[PDB]
């Protein structure tokens, strides 16, 4: 309904920083707020998945997250499957200057994937009592999905900027048949990323166990600057949640919508749930953990592209343990600790008893939410500033 | 009427910095502008209440405010009822670094409330000739409202982020029956906070003497970042003023709407009145007084939460006496002094003879109000910048 | 047509920085662009009036401006009529620190007006061959309009934040009858300021020779922060130009609309003309002249209020002579020199042959006009940044 | 459809930073994306033209660009035709301080054009195997178009802020008849700049081989500040592309629309194509080449105006070779290298097989595209910040 100019129309899309949540007609104690989600047969108390990023998730973090009631995804195309000991490599990435990290990563990530390390990472996480969740790009799945199946991973994430049931490739590159993959894999398969109703619906029809929503909102993402592609998160989430609801009516199958990236605070999580997300996928808030493999740094997994980097490396620092970050007690005033407590406290304030009710809360378009009254916080770099 | 995406709608809400006031067809000398408001049987010449915050109101400030024609609320869950001498505690809060205040306050605020100090603060304010206005959260009122009644306070404020007539609690926590409280308390009971028509109407129907509007606009507030909850002030005020007007038609009872927080200048006050407020509640402008207990600092009363802080500590400085701040003469060029003079001068410019007429002034949506022509003021940190 | 909330409506108003001018179907050489305006019987080639501000206009500047084809207004309530030699006073104002100027001006401006100096300033400007244009507030005109008439000034400006035909005053203050003033004064009387159709129409009906539009856009203005009052300039200008056009149809009399303040560049002037202005009143761009009495500083004329300052002092610097600023050749790349050349070049680009055609150019709402492509200019403080 | 005020209407126009591109229902490998464009009989693989700016294009750069599959335009009114050896002049421009470059350029650019150097630049580019593309303003073409024709240039660009078929000039200045020029020139003639449907259609009807769209988006442009004139790029491009499509239906002739200026990244290019552009004209990204004549600086070609400069000089630095900037491999994370790879990767993501399909991609209005999640990148001056 918007005219850009003669013969070119558009629709308005809203970002995470443009919306706010409105109380209902009841309130509830946060201890009564049910935050569960489920993917396949796996129920989780914390509706947070740590991103498949080398500054965020290694084997230890995947286990720690699982034990807290959350999940972490190991990237099978990152350093974890290229080096038997990733630690010196992670140290090098964290130690070089702002003008050196692109070139360094272009080199370090050229070391080949060792399929024996795909098996090892999965089996060590499972041996330790963790849920083993692993990612591959569509081309990576053409080569290694059978290795993941043989290893017996609990969840497979096929994730890239876009993942399509209608991908055109030169005949030398094996395009991935997502319908065949979902049917043949012995575990649930999460597909993404997408930002539209039409694509999310197609991914669900192909057999996805969950869909990942988001193109470019990430803190370490440069895709929107490199390509111009993206839909801001509230709008993308709502459109994909509508596809979930239509797919549920058509088949009786519930495919959760995961809002992926661009989340820093508990308020950001809540705003994503209120737009329809069943769960969120976050990286930068978890890269701030004492146990995070990034050593206080966080980088995009397309930063090492040898031809066109589409991520950067940022310094997020280290603010607490992963336990403090997910379940507190919070040590900070900015909503970046005790993320589960923040979700339950927000649901309580809004009267939302469970995640489905949270997705039904009233929303306002409120670009002044993060700026009204905040001049001192911005000037002094405190609180929200 | 706004579509965020398929199946998710919203409405636009406007912040304090997005609106402006338009002159009418007459003007009047500021000396002719009537700024009075009334709560219960208490008439006040200055339609300003100092927030129940430990950097803003102690016993002395409550008396000084009362004598100037305003009001101040003592927080009965803060340091004033936990320590017989709050001064060394206030000094410690003001003296620690930006990375220490959360942890310090989490500890200092764990000292138990002394019910004898609730009685003492009320009686010392009254003995000194002040109006004794005190606050409790709903749980705090379940424990101490009978102590407040026995002490004979002039006003009770039941205040929290949200206060509900429909609160769900585990059975070990006593939910507060607001209808019973308003009926049984011997003094007027102010309830808040809220941001919607439906809740404000319910609070009025429960017996509120006034309603407090605002979730997260505060200068020392981090709730919007932690939770994602809030409605920007102009929209919240207007919706709650509509509830006041409907309640007045239904019962003949007038329940004033108090716009609470996010106000720095006289223009901010005026914009809140123009959206329907009968009075404003402000903290940071009063924390700048020479007599303010915060020693030039101002912190949110949820900063000391042991599990999830939802306020921060800011440095507001000290710019004048409380008399200069409320009634001048102003020493500054930025509208943060002589707040009563600013209200009367604005009402004069607009032709508003009284507060009810001020609530009826024409408003524009004008995001350029605070930026048009202001490049030098912003660059040089002068005036409005 | 905008809902702020239930029972509170608004309209959208646009600022100078939100609009842009669109070419027509012809272009013309700038030498062919007619920039004239007329007030009373006084025709001017340059449609710029220097503001009645003590950093901008003294007797010499009033003459220099007149001789260039522009105008300058001497404030008869400022330092020029309080001190026989204003120079040491102007030096003191320019020399004190950012924390001292309010208090200093509150004192310096308390020196009484000398009616002999009203006569002297007028007669010296006229003796020197300049057009003598002088300002008074409505109360100042009750006391001194007969002195201005006796001295034989060429134009009288009755100017304040608001000037009303319906002003309510205590009986000890003489309200000014604008109808009587316009009828009795022997010279044209310019009235302002206003921002609405209704008030501008009333000022025209009272006998105004021109109306001044603008509340708070000024570079040295703090009224919008102190009071919350104002309408951004494009909207205010358009509404007042509609009153001009209706008054012309009703009476056959043409009353020019002067856009007053918030202009820094030639583009700002052009945008104001395109919204309906016949001329502009500017201060800060002229305070940058080598001959400006402000010595590189520029302050609001309500900064010296002893009770509620509503202006500030800014440092504008000195960038050229008044000739360079109005007619070039320009020495700068930012459109703050050769303002007449900028108007003619803009009119040429748009195909506007005269000021009336410039007022009819197509406009877009374009908040990206000043930011699109400008990242380097902003970062390096060059050009538009 | 927008009301600025009574009697003044406007339409909303959108800038490059306000839009985003939405995936379709298929994706394709970037190697399959066809990026070609054509002007006259000249087909180009890279749909990028380097701006006719002295910091961007000299003879060597024109040849290097041609050989890479792009184009570069030599400005025949710049230093290249005024000095036999431009190098010492370019060195002087790059070496002076921020307060000196306007005055320096006003002097250096006053050296007369040598028509022998127009012939020489054209013939040296062609002798070296490059496509010789040259620019003149309309007045410059009245004097030198016959010299360009005699020299046998491959493309002539008649370019200025505006170029009109209906230009009014004093009789001492020869207005250019564009219809006669296009008919008589032996090579294709590109005309611009414009931002409207009506003007672009007239330029096409006059015989333009392509039209240049854009007034003031440039990184080194100050025209919008000096004049207030411009339409943000997405809206201007769409309106002019509608004129192209109508002209094609009326005549069967296809006139490409070139989006000119304000582009820094590959995403900026893609957003311009998606609004209807067949190709883009860029300066600042190419001024960052090791081979760029600006020595790391980039200035507007109206900066040297002796009366009213309408450009500035910025420091863009040097980030790679022109090969790295256009075709990679990229060394940076911000989308300013491998611009062709960025276009093909964006087209791939969107399912666009060719440039015409790219012009048909769905667009959202998304002011949060460049800010959502980007706080660390902005704070640390990394990636998109
Ligand atoms: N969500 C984002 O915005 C984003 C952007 C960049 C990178 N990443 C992250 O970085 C990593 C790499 O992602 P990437 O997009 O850079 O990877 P990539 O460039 O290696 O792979 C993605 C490409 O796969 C292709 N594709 C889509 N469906 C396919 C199919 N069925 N068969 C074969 N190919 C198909 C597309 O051309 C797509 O651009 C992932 O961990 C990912 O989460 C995310
Ligand atoms: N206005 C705001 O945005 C805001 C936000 C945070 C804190 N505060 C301030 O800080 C202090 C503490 O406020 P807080 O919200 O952090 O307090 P809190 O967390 O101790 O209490 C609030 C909680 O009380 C519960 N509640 C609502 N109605 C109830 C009822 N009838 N019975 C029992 N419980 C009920 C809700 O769960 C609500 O979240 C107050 O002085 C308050 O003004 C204000
Ligand atoms: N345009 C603005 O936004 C603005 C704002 C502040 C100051 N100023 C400038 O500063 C100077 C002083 O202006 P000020 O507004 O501070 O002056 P001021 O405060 O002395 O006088 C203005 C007051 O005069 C009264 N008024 C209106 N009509 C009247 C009438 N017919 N009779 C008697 N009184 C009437 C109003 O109460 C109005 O607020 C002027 O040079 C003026 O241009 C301009
Ligand atoms: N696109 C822009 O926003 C912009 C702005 C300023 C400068 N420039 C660049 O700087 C250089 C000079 O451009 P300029 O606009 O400063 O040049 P300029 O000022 O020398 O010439 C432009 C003037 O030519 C006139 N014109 C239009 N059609 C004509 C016609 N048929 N006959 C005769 N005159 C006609 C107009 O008065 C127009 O303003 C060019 O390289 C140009 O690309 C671009
Ligand atoms: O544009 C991108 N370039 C990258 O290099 C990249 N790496 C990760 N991702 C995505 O970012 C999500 C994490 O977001 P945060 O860093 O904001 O937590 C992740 O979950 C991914 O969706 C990238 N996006
Ligand atoms: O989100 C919040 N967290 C806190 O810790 C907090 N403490 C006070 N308040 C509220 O802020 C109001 C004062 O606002 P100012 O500081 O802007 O004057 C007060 O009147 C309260 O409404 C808080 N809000
Ligand atoms: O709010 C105000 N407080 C003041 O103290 C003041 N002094 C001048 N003016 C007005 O500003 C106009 C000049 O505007 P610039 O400084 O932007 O040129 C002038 O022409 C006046 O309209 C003031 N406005
Ligand atoms: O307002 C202007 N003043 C100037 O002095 C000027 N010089 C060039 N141009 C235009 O800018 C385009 C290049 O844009 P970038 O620098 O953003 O690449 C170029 O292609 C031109 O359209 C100018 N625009």
């Amino acid at each position: 309904n918007i005219t850009i100019g003669r013969g070119k129309t558009a629709r308005r899309a809203y970002g995470i920083d443009e919306i706010a949540l409105v109380p209902g007609v009841r309130t509830l104690d946060p201890a009564l707020a049910d935050t569960r989600w489920k993917v396949g047969a796996i129920e989780r108390e914390i509706p947070i998945i740590a991103s498949a990023m080398d500054g965020v998730v290694d084997s230890r973090m995947a286990v720690l997250l699982s034990e807290l009631g959350a999940l972490g995804v190991v990237n099978l195309e990152g350093i974890q499957t290229r080096y038997e000991d990733p630690n010196p490599i992670l140290d090098r990435i964290a130690s070089v200057g702002k003008t050196e990290f692109v070139g360094l990563m272009q080199e370090l990530y050229a070391e080949p994937i060792k399929p024996e390390l795909i098996t090892k990472r999965i089996q060590e996480i499972q041996a330790a009592g963790g849920i083993a969740a692993v990612s591959l790009t569509p081309v990576g799945a053409s080569k290694y999905a059978s290795t993941v199946a043989e290893a017996g991973a609990d969840l497979l994430f096929i994730q890239a900027t876009v993942v399509s049931t209608a991908h055109l490739s030169p005949e030398s590159v094996e395009s991935l048949d997502l319908v065949k993959l979902c049917q043949e894999m012995p575990m649930p398969v999460v597909l993404g990323n997408c930002v539209t109703y039409e694509v999310s619906l197609e991914l669900m029809r192909a057999g996805a166990a969950a869909v990942l929503v988001g193109i470019g909102p990430g803190a370490a993402s440069t895709s929107r600057g490199v390509l111009g592609v993206g839909v801001p998160q509230p709008t993308a989430i709502a459109d994909c949640a509508a596809a979930r609801d239509d797919y549920l009516q058509e088949t009786g199958r519930y495919v959760p919508v995961i809002a992926d990236g661009g989340i820093i605070t508990g308020g950001d999580i809540c705003k994503c749930i209120a737009c329809g997300a069943d769960a969120v996928m976050i990286g930068s808030p978890i890269a701030r953990a004492a146990e995070a493999p990034g050593r206080g740094f966080h980088w995009g997994m397309a930063t090492p592209s040898p031809v066109l980097p589409r991520g950067t490396r940022i310094n997020v620092g280290t603010t607490g343990t992963i336990r403090e970050i997910l379940v507190g007690p919070a040590k900070l005033d900015d909503g970046t600790h005790n993320l589960l407590g923040a979700i339950k406290t927000s649901m309580g304030t809004l009267g939302a008893k469970d995640m489905k009710e949270m997705q039904q809360v009233d929303v306002v378009i409120a670009p002044s939410l993060l700026t009204e009254g905040k001049v001192y916080q911005k000037a002094q770099q405190l609180g929200m500033g």
